[PDB]
């Protein structure tokens, strides 16, 4: 089997992407944030604290003839932006772009943090990291991908995120019309539960490539590109007037600037992030100070190849027995 779904930026900045997901019988369609940085499928629901819901579409398991409460099971998660949620668990039928999993753990939120409430466009998360990170207790649950894996034509999914435009998530096949050149594959460590790999280096604009090992994760649930401070400093030094602002909480730059590109290495291959992809707009409405899309990972404890990096590529998440990651230009 296969599936294919369009993923759509939630706003003009591409702060995140949403993908429609069918849950239950008859289908209830919710727009979820596909997150290769986490391993829980969770939704706003009829169980969510009333005051914590503001515009989201909710899953109502009582209206689904295939929902079953997973007895005694609970879940609780936190993300890198400091947001969190928690609740109980149902099993139900979940379909993504024509690919159906029966018996999928659907984590029903009872509680969500303010950032989730405040974003009306995201109806929950669909985690695509390794199931070892799944938070359900006392019986850990598998991800959608893990459950669909053996049924897929090939045990893979691909992320093709657009810049200020819709993209695609495919399951079980690689669309060879969706990228240019070849896909370069690279080793993955699953020891922290993430799609963790090692970039071979970087370049700033038309500058010389610096060969250096940069360990980090491929994370569709993180908007920006978080890299070591040395790297980030080298980038922003090429932007007149750019500065790290402790008050704003990262590098800012004059909105009048034209930003240089940023290149990252994948083995001997190179992925080029255009300058405009690194512009995240005014720090506040009407401001002429803009927020940068490359930021320091100092203090995170891990480097993160977020949407700013992944959207410049066609990315293969190869869930073979030994997982790997593939990157192609497009
Ligand atoms: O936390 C993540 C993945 C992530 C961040 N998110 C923010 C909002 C909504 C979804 C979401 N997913 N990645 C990460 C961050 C820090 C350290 C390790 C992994």
């Amino acid at each position: 089997s296969t599936g294919s779904a369009t993923t759509t930026p939630i706003d003009s900045l591409d702060d995140a992407y949403i993908t429609p997901v069918q849950i239950g019988t008859p289908a209830q369609t919710l727009n979820l944030d596909f997150d290769t940085g986490s391993s829980d499928l969770w939704v706003f629901s009829s169980e969510t604290t009333a005051s914590e819901v503001d515009g989201q579409t909710i899953y109502t398991p009582s209206k689904s003839t295939t929902a079953k409460l997973l007895s005694g099971a609970t879940w609780s998660i936190s993300y890198g932006d400091g947001s969190s949620s928690s609740g109980d668990v149902y099993t139900d039928t979940v379909s993504v772009g024509g690919l159906t999993v029966t018996g999928q753990a659907v984590e029903s939120a009872k509680k969500v943090s303010s950032s989730f409430t405040e974003d009306s466009t995201i109806d929950g998360l669909l985690g695509l990291a390794f199931s070892t990170l799944n938070t359900v207790s006392p019986t850990q649950q598998k991800t959608f991908f893990d459950n669909a894996k053996a049924s897929l034509d090939s045990p893979v999914f691909t992320a093709d995120l657009g810049y200020h435009a819709p993209g695609t998530y495919n399951f079980g096949f690689i669309d060879t019309t969706a990228y240019t050149g070849s896909i370069t594959y690279t080793a993955v460590s699953t020891k922290q539960g993430f799609w963790e790999w090692t970039s071979t280096g970087y370049a700033v604009g038309s500058g010389t490539f610096k060969s250096t090992s940069i360990d980090g994760i491929a994370d569709t649930g993180t908007t920006l590109l978080y890299l070591p401070a040395t790297v980030v400093s080298a980038y922003w030094a090429q932007v007149s007037g750019a500065k790290s602002s402790s008050s704003v909480g990262g590098y800012v730059f004059p909105c009048s600037a034209t930003l240089p590109s940023f290149t990252f290495g994948v083995g001997s291959a190179r992925i080029v992030i255009p300058g405009d992809y690194i512009d995240f707009g005014p720090i506040s409405t009407g401001s002429s100070s803009c927020f940068g899309g490359i930021q320091s990972s100092a203090g995170i404890g891990i480097n993160i190849f977020g949407d700013v990096a992944l959207k410049a590529a066609f990315v293969v998440f190869n869930g073979a027995t030994t997982p790997t990651l593939g990157f192609a230009s497009k």
